[PDB]
């Protein structure tokens, strides 16, 4: 979940 909301930033 977290390495994917980053790439969403």
């Amino acid at each position: 979940d977290v390495d994917d909301l980053l790439d969403m930033i």
